[PDB]
């Protein structure tokens, strides 16, 4: 293609399994973008091309001001190059505080929370949401964006989905034992950040991968005074409606936005 | 890469001998593009032609020159994604308007010449100014911003190398076109001369009642500012547009001088 | 210099008598400028002239006047790297304007004025070319072009013809010691001008123009002010009076009750 | 123009053999700067000056030093040059509570970006060492890192040997000790000399005598003694290793460093 007749490749910011994301620079104008380079597989030795347009429909879809936007696309014969929109403020949880006020953390809380309602309106599972994923582009309470579609996933009802992805950390237990997943991932995946987000502390990471496993199969969770102590009863509440085995009986992202902790401004 | 994976093809623009132009739509993004889909000859364009208007485009970034986005290539055709005027052909816009003021005037031919000038600064001749390739990008706006299009005959002028060619619309050729003489960057401040007769007078200059009076119109210089037309013209526009119209290539006005004369600075 | 080392140049925006003003662009960082080439004078403008509007530059530090960033020499030139403003000159078009929007726009020349004042700085070139704006309903004003700007020092006489005549006071015009309190003049040329689009003294021919200036001969006419509160007139009436002493100074311009209101 | 026309002269910040470099205040605007007065041969050769400016002129870097502007009169040559307010990059560390791996990684980085720019020019600086690593401002969150002074810093071109005798002995390569060929492979040395101090506070090469030291660095007789290394990874032990490595085709580039998992591991 010619990508690098209109963009200047820069610092490398990132690296996944077939992904590459560096800084780069538009030459006509000098602002700056974030290019997004996909390995394609080629058998006679990467990414499907089934996946790739998987991810490009779902960004083309997708139009909130929570969730990155995709600026342009280019394909030459190893790669894909997505140009991103660049956040500068950097990654959610190095904004870097210890833990946060109910305050500070319900207001970017609330930010996801409408992304995902978006998200999910469109049956769009994002599958990958944890604080490396939420990203800052700036402030008390600067403006978030979610980024990283690579594993998300339109959901048909009555139509099984089943896969093992994301980090181990932050799935739901219906990833970690290989059962039928659905839009209720997400909502446990926001349980989780929203702990880390008022404590600094992982709910269910242990000493190995092992036990973070069982920890999160059996929903093995405390609020551990040395972390929670500043933490009042709805917060808890708001957690512990979203850290639920049970797909069918978590609490889903219109009952979030609804929940008395959000609504108290 | 497949032109097809990336490009949902819209409405047809354009239709040139072995071009066609439609508009269309990148699929990642929704954003609106021109699909330029250019036959190759194997009873086609010739590989050097198609290179020499691909090499052009790719060295010209500027905001009245329209943008070479992106390039697909298979066996039997090259399709180059460009950008989309959606403003129509300036002159269009221009019969839209209740009256037009010489400074009004001047603010579109000043984007023109921003445009020429940036060419010249490089050596390429664009070869085809005339109305038809004078795009608007959005006509709704404020002021409407000037796209310079279709870079199907331009060259790099190279100097120790003649070069002479028979191509444009006669209309707003110059004489040198005409009459087979050598070629250079000249030819575009002729034609420039033309579209401004035409942008203050809504009349062309050479044209006759056959193409053969055109010509020889053309070759001799015989045209006139006809009170008709040009009544409510300023000597300063009148000068401007002589000085382009001459037959003497070498002592035709050039682009930078053209920027510097009083009409247009004014 | 080094200038074109650090900054590109781009398109001329504006030529006075010995300046050239130009588009640029910082290498470094893409971020625009404008560049103020300021032609020296070699017998083989003075070195003098040079310092004192770029002595001005340095000692003013306000949000509505603009700054200076960077400043070369090379054998022909001394070249100012300026704060580029975007939003082009005031006056462009509405027609005329509201009193509220009128003062809003005025009030941000006044902190402007009031601040050089304070430092006994004036302008001596105040019109709308010299206002012009960054971006809204009322966005910022910068005022510039300091080429004609003077420290006044109180007995010490200060006697020159400059300015462009439609917007000077009549102490210009009658070659009489100048001060600060010219700049109130051009303050309610350029109000009267605001208000109605008409210029106050402007003539058929210059000759004219300076006549009416010199006799104070201007007029509220109905087809331009029907749209005028008694109160905006006041301003302009207290401000375009012969006697310098008589007129309205800055501080009290500000106090003035359109403008508080 | 006269350098005291544009700036008023200040604090005296450091002395070479006929240079001086004093802080200054560019008098249009307030804003400060350094100037490095340079004494024109009994003074620096011509060739010498022009090698130094050329390269400065050059490098546009954030973790290198900005020239401002040059004068030059008949007896001298100053340049304005970026002021850093931040101190040596050394002295700052040993204002710091701790530094762990991570804190020093992160300076380190910013002196292999630096230059790895430099070394993509093909410019060796030949004089990396704490006194050249200033910080711009040691108040802010995430200090920045620039290098300074380029009074013997070389354009390395292929099929041209450079010898030279120079640097601060402690500092320096096996090959400039030796006297044999220079290139981009000195600063990589250098680099391990700064990064083994960083971790341990601790000269490699350093002896009780100037003598001593030439040997040392000769001879590559360095240790990780328990004393200083015990809380050091084996990945920063062994980005140090490859570093001070005798022949200096063998040791790792500037890319090669930016790519080591030391410092990749953010
Ligand atoms: C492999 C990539 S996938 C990805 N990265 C993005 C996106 C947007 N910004 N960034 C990104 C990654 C690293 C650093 C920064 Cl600043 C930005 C996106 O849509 N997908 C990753 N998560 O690091
Ligand atoms: C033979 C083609 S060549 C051509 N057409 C262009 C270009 C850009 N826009 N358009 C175009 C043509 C017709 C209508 C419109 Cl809206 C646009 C270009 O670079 N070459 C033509 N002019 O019809
Ligand atoms: C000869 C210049 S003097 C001058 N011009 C300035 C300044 C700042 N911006 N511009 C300027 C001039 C023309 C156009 C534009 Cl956008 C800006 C200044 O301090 N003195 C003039 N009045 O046009
Ligand atoms: C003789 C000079 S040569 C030099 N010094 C510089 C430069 C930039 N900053 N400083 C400097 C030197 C000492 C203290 C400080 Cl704050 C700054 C440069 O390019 N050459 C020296 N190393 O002391
Ligand atoms: C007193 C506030 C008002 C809005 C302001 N002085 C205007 O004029």
């Amino acid at each position: 293609s010619m990508v690098e007749d209109h963009y200047e490749m820069g610092e490398e910011l990132g690296s996944g399994q077939f992904a590459i994301v560096r800084k780069c620079r538009q030459k006509g104008t000098g602002k700056e973008y974030a290019a997004k380079f996909i390995k394609k597989r080629r058998l006679s030795s990467g990414v499907s091309r089934e996946e790739i347009e998987r991810e490009v429909n779902i960004l083309r879809e997708i139009r909130h001001p929570n969730i990155i936007t995709l600026h342009d696309i280019f394909e030459n014969k190893t790669d894909v190059v997505l140009i991103l929109e660049l956040v500068s403020g950097g990654e959610l949880f190095d904004f870097e505080k210890e833990s946060l006020t109910e305050d500070e953390a319900t207001q970017f809380l609330k930010q996801i929370l409408d992304g995902v309602h978006y998200l999910h309106s469109k049956r769009i599972a994002h599958f990958d949401l944890k604080p490396e994923n939420i990203m800052l582009l700036d402030v008390p309470n600067p403006r978030i964006k979610l980024i990283d579609f690579g594993i998300a996933h339109k959901i048909e009802a009555g139509n099984e989905f089943k896969n093992i992805f994301g980090t181990p950390e932050f799935v739901a237990p219906e990833i970690v034992n290989y059962e039928p997943l659905g839009l209720e991932a997400d909502m446990w995946s926001i349980g989780v950040i929203t702990y880390i987000l008022l404590s600094g502390a992982s709910p269910f990471l242990g000493e190995t991968k092992q036990e973070t496993l069982t920890n999160i199969s059996a929903v093995n969770y405390d609020f551990d005074e040395e972390y929670f102590s500043n933490t009042s009863e709805l917060a808890k509440d708001f957690i512990r409606r979203l850290l639920v085995k049970d797909p069918k009986r978590r609490m889903t992202i219109a009952q979030s936005l609804e929940h008395s902790w959000i609504k108290a401004i």
